[PDB]
This record gives structure tokens, sequence and C-alpha cells, in this order.
């Protein structure tokens, strides 16, 4: 794992689509993690380079409205992003969720995509 002062981050080795990897994240008490911050963000990525991942799902997603992303606790995105150049690109109309790849950077890619995923859990929840 990795725990900062407020949060705990889990990587889940287990490959499910992006509404499985959401509602295992909340039955272990917390959420797809949020990368609000750059502190946040680069801890991610260090977790899931460390661990001989390529990606992750993370907890962003345009699934309501198509180009308006929000977090898994549905808060809009804000000016911090590490968004790759040129994403969100929508693809083919089918991206509507995001990995973080090892350097970082985030790709939004289809839902029903199946990769590894990392849960974010509030020390004051745990
Ligand atoms: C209360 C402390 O909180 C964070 O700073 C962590 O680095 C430690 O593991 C400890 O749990
Ligand atoms: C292989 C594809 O490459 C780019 O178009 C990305 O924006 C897509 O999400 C996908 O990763
Ligand atoms: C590692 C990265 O994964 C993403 O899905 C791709 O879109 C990028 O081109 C890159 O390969
Ligand atoms: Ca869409
Ligand atoms: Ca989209
Ligand atoms: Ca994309």
């Amino acid at each position: 794992a990795r725990e900062t002062e407020s949060k705990i981050y889990l990587l889940v080795k287990e490959e499910k689509r992006y509404a499985d990897a959401q509602l295992s994240c909340q039955g272990r008490g917390g959420t797809l993690s949020m990368p609000k911050d750059e502190a946040a963000n680069g801890l991610m990525a260090a977790y899931l380079a460390q661990a001989g991942l390529a990606r992750v799902f993370i907890g962003i997603n345009d699934l309501e409205k198509e180009g308006a992303f929000v977090y898994s606790d549905h808060s809009p995105m804000r000016t911090f992003n590490k968004w790759r150049s040129g994403e969100p690109n929508n693809a083919y109309d089918e991206e509507d969720c995001v990995e973080m790849v090892a350097s970082g950077g985030w790709n939004d890619v289809a839902c029903h995509t199946t990769m590894y995923f990392m849960c974010e859990f509030d020390k004051e929840n745990m």
C-alpha cells in the first residue's frame, strides 16, 4: 500500500471493468483513487510502476456528460490535470473512463476495458 497523512492508496491486482473496480473500492471502504494534486498523482504513478505495471484504472470519468470529467466522488475536474498530449480524445466515441500509465499521465479509455485498479481510502473512515 501507500499511506499519506490523510489517505491510504491500495493497488488491487484483479482485472476488472471500471464499474466493477469502483464497486470493489466502495466495498473496501473507499473509492477509485482521485489524483487531485501532484503529490497524489506522482505517488499513484510510482506505486503502479514499482509493481511492474504499465497502467491501472483510476477514479476519473466522463460517463454522465460527454467531455465533462469528474472524479469518483463526482466532483468536477479542476485546473490540475495530467492528460497526455491530445487527451482526453474520446477515441471512436467510446472512451469514458481513465487509465494512469507508468509515467503518471492520464488517458481516457473504453470503460469495458479490463485492467488492475487503484483504490483510495480516507483515514478518518478507516
Ligand atoms: C500516522 C502516520 O501517517 C502518515 O504520515 C504515515 O506515513 C505513517 O504510516 C503513519 O500512519
Ligand atoms: C491506442 C489508443 O491510442 C490513442 O488514440 C488513445 O487516445 C486511445 O485511448 C488508445 O490508447
Ligand atoms: C503506455 C501508454 O498507454 C496508452 O494506453 C497509449 O495510448 C499510449 O500511446 C501509451 O502506449
Ligand atoms: Ca461518452
Ligand atoms: Ca468520453
Ligand atoms: Ca484516449
